[PDB]
């Protein structure tokens, strides 16, 4: 149990006892051990993640300006304690003593056309295009793309576009106070109603409530319509609450 | 134990259990191994992909500008891992240690007339005819022609043409949105009619 | 059996069995064989 061989591409831990700190052996050799020192498990191949696809070590080590791994002065790596990395395709890394694999290899969850991925900050961080995005904010990413997972950032839902045919309305209320796409106020509850034809994606803070078709008007027919609140209609005509037309 | 005679066309892999690295012993031979070494598995014979047919290895090994294989310092071959190649017909290559035969020799499968290929591209890469294919499009290969398999690419399904007889119309439903043969917008729900 | 200690002042003689040439391991060390060699005695001293 002295000599010990680790196949290529694999690894294992021997933790050396005068010191009481520990680290790795990599590579495709013929381990001889030391008798003050113990090797820790029976040898594992060496995770790799394949193109397209992810994987979140908990803890992982330290690293300086060129990338390379820190040391403490006594021999053991320097990890970061509660702290997760974002580990994408790369070349067959091992995990060091004190690595957790908190993901396995997972695919890449891609973006379908018409539809958007819901996505509130966790912890406050800073943004790609230059924002400061503080914890508890909320995106969409939408479009046909890659979402690429961050730790900080986490993914809340899916939300599907709905279609507006000609002839329809689809009213909208407000989760909270908000701005709306025709770029006027709205609040909180009130609701509305957005015209254009096509398909609709809901930004987080509208929600989609029904779809409402016109009424066809004729020789043979009117319309008879009471006023809610007081408000201007299509005419320009100003209505007071309760009168009707 | 220790000769063994491998057959034409054939090969074995052994080995060295001084640097624990391992290869390949090809050809019409005979061979007689150390005491160190050890012969892996019985002897196989080397693939042959026919003409007009196809394999797909995983990890395949890696290559110079001339196409010669590379190995490291210690000796290992080396690899492309989580890697496939596209393998048309060739000479009986062998299969080197960590090589994985992810499908036989398959026929390549022709595209019938009036009918097409329904392929998304799986992973991004570059286009023959100079473009950058970003994955998750849609195209169509149609005609009556081969199809030679991609690796980042996947056929989803094959259509069928319909056919539009004299006064008839055949109404289209948008999947997204889009744009038409005879050039004009639609979006997504919209519906019209191809004479 | 592949890790042999010599104590110092001692020898032994191993063979290797490629080219079957023969030698002696001299010193005060932790000797490891190869899979092909083979020790030929239990340690002497010289």
């Amino acid at each position: 149990e002295f000599i010990i061989r680790i196949p290529p591409y694999h690894y294992i831990h021997v933790l050396d006892q005068n010191s009481n700190v520990s680290r790795v052996e990599v590579g495709p050799k013929t381990y001889i051990r030391q008798d003050n020192e113990r090797v820790l498990f029976a040898p594992m191949r060496m995770v790799t993640v394949p193109p397209r696809h992810y994987c979140t070590v908990a803890n992982p080590v330290s690293r300086d300006a060129q990338g390379l791994v820190l040391f403490d002065v006594t021999g053991q790596v320097r990890l970061r304690h509660a702290d997760l990395e974002i580990r994408l395709a790369q070349d067959p890394f091992p995990l060091y003593p004190g690595e957790v694999l908190e993901k396995d290899i997972t695919p890449l969850q891609v973006v379908l056309p018409n539809t958007a991925l819901h996505l509130k900050a966790l912890l406050d961080f800073e943004d790609k295009d230059g924002d400061k995005v503080v914890a508890g904010d909320e995106w969409l990413f939408e479009g046909p793309g890659t979402y690429i997972p961050r730790k900080e950032v986490e993914v809340v839902e899916i939300i599907q576009a709905t279609i507006i045919r000609q002839n329809q309305a689809l009213r909208l209320r407000a989760r909270k106070e908000c701005w709306d796409r025709d770029g006027k106020e709205r609040v909180t509850g009130e609701e509305w109603l957005v015209t254009t034809v096509g398909a609709y994606l809901p930004a987080v803070f509208e929600e989609v409530l029904d779809l409402v078709d016109a009424v066809i008007l004729t020789e043979k027919t009117a319309l008879h319509l009471r006023a809610r609140r007081n408000f201007r209609d299509f005419r320009g005509v100003s209505r007071r609450t309760g009168e009707e037309w």
